[PDB]
């Protein structure tokens, strides 16, 4: 199955810490690296102008069930990012998310695919559409359509 995830970073030296981040993902069990798209570089959220987040998508082939892949993804979160220290529940400093898992459709408590936002995300679509530019959602959608249709902004690389 191929699953397709989303990585961020913006913490340190995100080069580097997006690079730990891609070989601990190419050692998840029962899994290998497909593909990876360029590296993009967007702005933080807020006028306070924080550092530079990196974006990139992942092609992840993998035998593992959805939340057999959750998990890794988590403990990765856990052993190569952190929780921002004056905001707790904000976003981690490595960020990984399960964009598509093939075909696959899935709600349960834990885990939500397609992720529920990321056709309204500039920064997670076109990092995806570089590595997969015939996508189609599961509902039918063409990730070609959308980028179109909704006229994002390309992002600009790293
Ligand atoms: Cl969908």
């Amino acid at each position: 199955t191929v699953a397709y995830i989303a990585i961020g970073s913006a913490l340190a030296s995100p080069l580097e810490q997006v690079n730990a981040a891609l070989k601990a993902l190419g050692d998840i069990p029962e899994s290998h690296i497909l593909t990876v798209s360029s590296f993009y570089r967007t702005p933080p959220l807020g006028p306070q102008d924080q550092p530079d987040y990196l974006n990139a998508a992942v092609a992840l082939e993998t035998s593992l069930a959805p939340e057999e892949l959750l998990n890794h993804t988590q403990r990765i979160e856990l052993q190569q990012g952190r929780v921002r220290k004056a905001e707790r529940w904000g976003p981690r400093t490595l960020d990984l998310d399960i964009m598509l898992f093939g075909n696959e459709v899935i709600n349960t408590e834990r885990l939500t695919v397609p992720h529920y936002d990321m056709k309204n995300r500039g920064f997670m679509l076109w990092p995806l559409f570089e590595i997969a530019p015939e996508l189609v959602f599961p509902d039918g959608e063409m990730l070609r359509q959308i980028l179109h249709t909704r006229a994002f902004d390309k992002l600009n690389k790293w």
